[PDB]
């Protein structure tokens, strides 16, 4: 009954379905997860405190359990790859991605909802995007969808095969299959069953069942998004070695 | 865009996969489907209101469309065939069937579930199937799987060629091929595609892909059957063997049943 | 961890689906199975080496395990029964049979395939089956389907109750129920679940799921049938009709064979 340093960490992408990927894996009894995003390897105020601080945040695990921590930001912070690698160059990493365009929209919707939860002002999406008839390359959200670029920063410290790429779109539509691939990757016993997931009409997404608990734009523009990522995607498919059904 | 009487009707059988059939057929742009079971011909309180009432229950449609409706109870209601015949003797009917035994366990499961969500108790399926050491021939489920006996009633008013039998077992394993046969039968154009379906391992069945959106049938469609002692399943398969043999001869085609 | 003589043997029939029966039974953790066909009791070159040789061919097993061996040729080899009986008159035997006609066709497809994997030529099945207007009783494949004739050789040394007959056709259509009957017969704990089997569209047969593995039988299992003239297939059914009736009588139970 102790606290151990993370056997595995979910590194992103932001708005790729990380909250769910965690919650699902959490179902496995051989898994203990850190309730909240820790932000260790990305925030100086946190990375300075050292690994000891990092462990203070972990949850209480059993010898036969493996600890997990989720922090979406890691994937898009160039300084985090090397650091973690210095903590364990053999550690195993989970990267959940979804259609680049969809991801962008999810991001904006996030930021918008945050500002409005503070009587603070934010521009309409079309405003952060379009700039003189073309895509405003200054929009942070768009950068976070250039998966190819951010991958390189992880391949330089990690082997393609130590970073499992979960299909985000598929996890929304058909969870179980993807969670199975994850169990196998982390070498856990197939303890999760299709029965652990069930679609909820009012929610619009799958929800979970563990023990006895039951818990949960202008088309012409969207097109420009697709056309913009088309190329960058091709590069990604190639860098990782497998395609995805992105527009 | 107006309300029109159905040119086609899914008449059963109960638990044969009527919802799936209705939703997949619904994918066709030239098809307008009633969202719920109407129970027009089989309930006196409804039939007594006349064709007029029936018409107001249909979805609204464009002139070029074919309206569809589904009431699984129709198949085994003796009085229905003649009533549908009076409305339109030329109508084309859809009947989806699957293994007689499978259908029984499927019928049982639903009734069990309905009782549960109503905090009421219901026995295990073997108490209903067997009693005093004998196969209980009074269990309605069994009677609903005697296809030949119910079919004869329909054949008194409609040509076998106007009753397309959908292979429910096959629909479960590979939808498209069966849905294609439905398209030709209803003289609809080849609009539906293989890409309109995809297997879903979390669900355990195929799901649909219309527009770009995705969907699976509700939680009530595709429940898990109960474990039944082989010896019991054996008595079931034997009970339907001869009746199945009459059915194949009557409709001129065999089905891969137990 | 040691090597033990077989507590049970799958004796045949050839092409009745012995590989499938062995692989499925292997899922049970309390079972150790010999990878390949041993051919102990039927080949002099082997039987002459004694039980020590037989033991040396078995796989390693735990005390709480039972060893199984598969040699489809045993069933149709006259000298075998007495020999096995000498080793252990109380041993339990597994016999898997499917429609005699289907079996004959699988047998032919088997020999055809083999010939082509050696550039050697082989005629179409019709050439082998017909001879002067009737079935060619010199075609070995036909003889191997005369279950009654071969069964007598086994009942002369073993009690009917010690020879479990697995329905080959049913194993193909719905495995689990038959595998359950086998477990019970061999007195094993019901450790196999329906979830261990799943139908595979591309394959055309059920496949297995144990632990986290997903596998189907090799390319040699489930080969494409030779399109046969219906009038010929009929002659086959009529040929086995009487012999089947005798078999059903001898073993005390019928099978759905044409
Ligand atoms: N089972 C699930 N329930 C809810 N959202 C899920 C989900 N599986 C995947 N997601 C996706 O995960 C996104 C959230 O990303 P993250 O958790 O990484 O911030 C959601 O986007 P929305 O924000 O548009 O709902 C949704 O698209
Ligand atoms: N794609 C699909 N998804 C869910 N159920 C489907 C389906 N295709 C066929 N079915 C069958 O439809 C049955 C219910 O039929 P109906 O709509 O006529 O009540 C289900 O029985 P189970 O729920 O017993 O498995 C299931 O076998
Ligand atoms: N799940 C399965 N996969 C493949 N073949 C199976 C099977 N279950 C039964 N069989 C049958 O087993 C036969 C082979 O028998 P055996 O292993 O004794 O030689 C195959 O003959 P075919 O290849 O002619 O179809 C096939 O019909």
């Amino acid at each position: 009954s102790t606290q151990q340093l993370p056997q595995t960490i979910i590194i992103g992408v932001r708005k790729g379905g990380t909250r769910a990927l965690l919650e699902m894996l959490s179902l496995h009894p051989d898994v203990a997860a850190a309730e909240n995003e820790v932000h260790f390897f990305d925030w100086e105020e946190h990375y300075s405190q050292g690994l000891g601080w990092y462990l203070t945040q972990m949850p209480f695990s059993s010898p036969h359990q493996l600890t997990v921590e989720k922090t979406p930001a890691y994937f898009t912070s160039p300084k985090v790859p090397e650091r973690i690698h210095s903590m364990n160059p053999t550690i195993r990493l989970l990267l959940i991605l979804r259609d680049p365009s969809e991801r962008v929209l999810s991001d904006y919707t996030q930021v918008l909802y945050n500002h409005l939860q503070k009587h603070k002002p934010y521009p309409p999406i079309e405003d952060l995007l379009m700039r003189d008839g073309r895509l405003n390359l200054d929009y942070k959200a768009l950068n976070r969808s250039l998966y190819h670029a951010h991958m390189l920063n992880w391949l330089r410290f990690f082997p393609l095969g130590h970073i499992h790429i979960v299909d985000g779109d598929r996890l929304i539509r058909d969870p179980f299959p993807e969670i199975q691939k994850v169990e196998r990757f982390l070498k856990l016993s197939p303890q999760i069953n299709a029965s652990n997931f069930y679609f909820n009409k009012t929610k619009g997404f799958y929800c979970l069942r563990d023990s006895g608990k039951d818990r949960c734009v202008d088309p012409k523009l969207l097109d420009k998004l697709h056309e913009y990522f088309h190329e960058p995607n091709k590069k990604f498919f190639k860098l990782v070695g497998r395609t995805f059904d992105w527009h």
